[PDB]
């Protein structure tokens, strides 16, 4: 049982839950890798008892009547069909639980208020399109965002798959040159590539939202235009500094993520998008300075007058937090929810005080939960963190090409 | 069959072979990776010995020679009639340069080669182990030209206790517990503090009195010595252009210099073995100024500049380290002391990761400790995945004395 401490207070706990990890990480006693971002059949039925078994402890519900039933039918279900359809309520809480086991996820104090949307009935593209559209509209709700997920049907064998092709449900497309460089977003190129090898009409400039490549079992994608009043903006500018709005810089609302396996019970969604809100590190610190992304920290700090001929004068640091003074006073501005570093790290805490006496410990990833500025000026720095893989759980998964 | 390491930024891959010479087992599991914790017979020691004599005479082309056989005959030699062995001086600074180059958590490594090595094997008290450390102060230091340097106090061995330097550093600011129960000065630093005062010591009651020397020699109980002061050089800080900012009366140490890790070389051990670089600004603006267990300045500084402190969303703590760590850099270039910028050393580190690749096959790396504890993803090492493992020749962490 691992020790953590927190070096701010000199408070000790130990991890208990460690002692149930499932789908092993990728360290060994003669070496750590836990700051690589990607780590390297009867026995469906065995994460399958698990999961159903963590259900009824949940609900003061274990070893009596009802938990003894539940566990026949899937059994019969598996032994019948070779696997299983989950019921609503247990759907519902293998999709907040696996929230609540994302080891890089700084937000899971909001993991209990997780909105399900059950598409295992979908059909095709124009489907999933359908359903998709209304977790838009909904998550979305003017500004007012409401953390989802929408769960289509889970993988069976000998056919296709239902898999959104691109990263997030809002992207920015990246348009190349005869010198290689983007115009928009170099995270975005291989997708836009698609999109435009698909018919597309490729844009003018910097913030084209992208379309969506829906993939129905085992036929080709079929592009998807995404309505504009559909799609959620907040123009970019800064509280002091007049001209930030000239550089013209415009960011999403809606961080939905499109392209992670969600499994429970052995049961495996490579399709289930889930959303929340932004932390105004992701879009100011990352995706607008990033030297592979819009990497904007040179432009913003020549508009600054900076000094930008000596690394000594923090130029880049100076530059780097206007922006995210701006990401922040436009997202407010415009009545769009979002929280900075400094109030997601201090909820986080809070939150690994309450799984300490819920679970018994919270798994963590440190490098991915301390901010990308300010890090030590954020009580989750000075915390020991314990990374490990529980089940239910969301999973990266291959490209589908 | 070795581990892929990517750089995000580029998009170059490279794969760490020399993480498989992993000499000893570090925290993490396949179950638990524990890599953010701080803290994780003649036989072996031949076996120790062997591979460090291996490495020594790789580094002079001399692998397989007639003067290398010769070496392992006279270590085995050594071992089997005293149990032990005596490193020969070139052995001693080739180990010491090594122990640096494998340290995961050290980001000025680029300067590996350059080490002053002062062999103080031959100490024979306190009273002259102080004049060693003395002579290092003064040569480290160089008026504010820093020099990095180790002086290596003689080895741990069978029938006398250890040399020891109680001090975690050789230049340390006291830390004054109180009623109410506030600390003074550097609350890391509160133990220490209690020990030399209880060792005779007449403490001081500012917020930057720099601590005596508490030096234990074999057998003996520790013995107080205060440093000379104009061997001690400070920089006070002020602010390039909030002015207010010289009336908070804040100094700093010129000389980094850490006194409590243990130096493992060719499985021989030094308890006593301090070593001195210069300083990265992080660690004196972000760290030892703004920590809230550390000096806690942050919010005295942002009321100051008039910044909004009463809402998170301003960044008012952002923009407050920010200018800290700028009076860091101007006050030590004002004073003429050398100092590195996180930029500039992650940088420079970025360098020592590639001629590691072609020099070794990779490089041990703690992320967690190299990446900076401000504006973490404007610096490259943020975007470099890196491999943890344990090589010797190393420093290595030990137990407090006391
Ligand atoms: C409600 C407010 C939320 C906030 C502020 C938040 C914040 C974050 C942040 C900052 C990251 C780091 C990702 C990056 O830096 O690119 C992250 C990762 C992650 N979060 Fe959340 N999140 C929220 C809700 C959710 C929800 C609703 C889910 C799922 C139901 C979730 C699951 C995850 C997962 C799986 C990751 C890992 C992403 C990856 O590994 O690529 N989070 N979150
Ligand atoms: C010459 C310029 C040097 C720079 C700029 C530098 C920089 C740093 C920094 C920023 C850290 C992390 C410190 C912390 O967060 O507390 C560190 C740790 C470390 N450095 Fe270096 N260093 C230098 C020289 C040296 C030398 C000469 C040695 C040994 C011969 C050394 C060995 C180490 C070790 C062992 C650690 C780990 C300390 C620990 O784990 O507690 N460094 N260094
Ligand atoms: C639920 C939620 C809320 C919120 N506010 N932010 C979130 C950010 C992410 C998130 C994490 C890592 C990512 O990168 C992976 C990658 C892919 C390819 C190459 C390199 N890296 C991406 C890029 N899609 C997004 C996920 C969920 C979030
Ligand atoms: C060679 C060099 C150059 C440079 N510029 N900086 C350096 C900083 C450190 C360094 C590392 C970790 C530390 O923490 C230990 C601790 C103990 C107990 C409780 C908490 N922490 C300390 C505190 N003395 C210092 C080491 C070497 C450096
Ligand atoms: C190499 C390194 O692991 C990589 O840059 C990680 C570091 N921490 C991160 N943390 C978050 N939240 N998101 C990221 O993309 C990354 N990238
Ligand atoms: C808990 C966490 O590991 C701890 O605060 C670490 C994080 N990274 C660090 N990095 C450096 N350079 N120095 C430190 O003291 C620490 N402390
Ligand atoms: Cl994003
Ligand atoms: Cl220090
Ligand atoms: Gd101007
Ligand atoms: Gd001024
Ligand atoms: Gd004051
Ligand atoms: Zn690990």
């Amino acid at each position: 049982f691992p020790r953590v401490k927190n070096w701010e207070v000199g408070s000790i706990t130990y991890d208990t839950l460690s002692a149930q990890a499932q789908q092993d990480g990728p360290c060994t006693p003669r070496r750590c890798l836990g700051s690589l971002v990607f780590p390297r059949p009867e026995q469906l039925l065995s994460q399958a008892r698990d999961f159903i078994n963590q259900y009824y402890s949940s609900i003061k519900r274990s070893g009596s009547q009802a938990h003894e039933q539940r566990l026949q039918e899937v059994e019969a279900e598996v032994a019948a069909t070779g696997t299983y359809q989950l019921r609503e309520s247990e759907l519902v809480f293998g999709a907040k639980q696996a929230w609540r086991n994302a080891p890089r996820c700084v937000g899971r104090i909001q993991w209990g208020k997780l909105q399900v949307f059950d598409a295992r009935d979908c059909r095709s593209a124009q489907e999933m399109f359908t359903y998709i559209c209304n977790h838009i509209k909904y998550a979305t709700n003017r500004g007012n965002l409401r953390s989802a997920i929408t769960v289509f049907p889970q993988r069976c064998p000998g056919r296709g798959d239902f898999r959104i092709w691109n990263s997030q449900l809002v992207r920015y497309a990246g348009y190349r040159q005869q010198d290689g460089s983007v115009r928009g977003d170099p995270a975005n190129v291989e997708i836009t590539e698609l999109c435009i090898q698909h018919g597309w009409t490729p844009g003018n400039g910097r913030f084209d939202v992208l379309p969506l490549l829906l993939q129905a079992p085992d036929e080709p994608p079929e592009l998807f235009l995404l309505p504009p009043e559909l799609v959620l903006e907040v123009p970019l500018e800064h509280p002091t500094l007049e001209w930030f709005a000239a550089l013209g810089l415009r960011w999403y609302a809606l961080p939905a993520v499109s392209n992670m396996l969600l499994e429970i019970g052995g049961l495996e969604f490579p399709a289930a998008p889930f959303s929340g809100w932004y932390m105004s590190t992701e879009i100011g610190t990352r995706n607008l300075c990033d030297p592979h992304r819009y990497n904007i920290l040179e432009d913003v700090a020549v508009c600054m007058d900076l000094d930008t001929r000596t690394t000594s004068s923090l130029w880049k640091d100076k530059a780097a937090v206007e922006i995210n003074v701006a990401v922040l006073h436009s997202y407010q501005l415009a009545k769009v929810t979002i929280v900075d570093h400094h109030a997601a790290t201090a909820s986080f805490m809070k939150h690994l005080e309450n799984e300490q006496k819920a679970r018994g410990g919270c798994p963590a990833d440190w490098a991915w939960i301390v901010p990308p500025i300010s890090g030590s000026l954020t009580p989750v720095f000075h915390q020991e963190m314990v990374n490990y893989f529980l089940s239910p759980a969301f999973r990266y998964q291959p490209d589908p090409w």
